[PDB]
DNA sequence: TTTTTTTTTTTTTTTTTTTTTTTTTTTTTTTTTTTTTTTTTTTTTTTTT
């Protein structure tokens, strides 16, 4: 299962300076995290380490609730947990994860280059014929996650008496894709995220950013 | 006219500079085209006393 369920209630009890920690900088948190919980579950079970190399922490009940409407600037780069109703929801789309390339010069395999969820990564130089030309995945020894986009309004009884619901985009990756369903009414938590490629720079207009989450962890509120 | 020292002076290169020649080289935007909606202007089947 590759998901390891953290409640936020205990980890602030028996050690709430990472908890203090944990929504001011989730995303490094969150990676040491990860590879902790990697390391001791291989202490658990050494064979366990050809199944997906990665243990994925979610961290559920964390205490303080913003709703779509309120998320601010103030938000960003920070663990939020939200409320509403799921939209929209793309198919399971694969993300490059590890990505090799193919120097289409020489033909070597420019090694694993790590695919971060806010800079298309672009190989230099091939270290081998040193051309800066041009390279294309490699797909078959590219390995990818599971990436899902879903849109979540705020719940239509949840939306005050003259005012419209908000919507917000999050995004699940390769384990929590397929967690949502169009109408459902969910729990997001994730990371309130500003800085990918979403700047309206493009001249259209005012420089506005796009918003999107990361989300950490979702539940589904019913039977 | 036999012996003998300066003299080049042609041949090896080497330096060595100055000049001309050689070598190298994808990405990123934009745009047309196609296929869609969508409000509006008709126009073609519906029925009555
Ligand atoms: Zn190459």
């Amino acid at each position: 299962r590759e998901s390891l369920v953290v409640n936020y209630e205990d980890l602030a009890a028996r050690e709430h300076v990472l908890a203090y920690f944990l929504p001011e900088a989730p995303a490094e948190l969150l990676q040491i995290f990860d590879e902790a919980a990697l390391e001791v579950v291989l202490a658990m079970y050494p064979k366990y380490d050809r199944i997906t190399n990665h243990i994925h922490v979610r961290i559920s009940h964390l205490p303080l609730v913003e709703e779509l409407r309120s998320l601010r600037q103030l938000h960003l780069n920070q663990l939020i947990r939200t409320s509403g109703v799921v939209t929209s929801c793309t198919g399971v789309l694969p993300q490059l994860s590890m990505v090799k390339y193919n120097c289409n010069k020489c033909n070597f395999v420019l090694g694993p280059f790590c695919q971060s969820q806010n800079q298309e990564v672009k190989p230099g130089s091939c270290p081998e014929c040193q051309s800066a030309g041009p390279f294309e995945v490699n797909m078959e020894e590219t390995i990818y996650q599971n990436y899902q986009r879903i849109r979540i309004q705020e719940s239509p009884g949840k939306v005050a008496a003259g005012r419209l619901p908000r919507s917000k985009d999050a995004i699940l990756l390769a384990d929590l894709v397929d967690s949502c369903k169009p109408g459902d009414e969910i729990e997001l938590t994730g990371i309130y995220h500003n800085n990918y490629d979403g700047s309206l720079n493009t001249a259209n207009g005012f420089p506005v950013f796009a918003t999107v989450i990361l989300a950490n962890h979702v539940a589904k509120k019913d039977n």
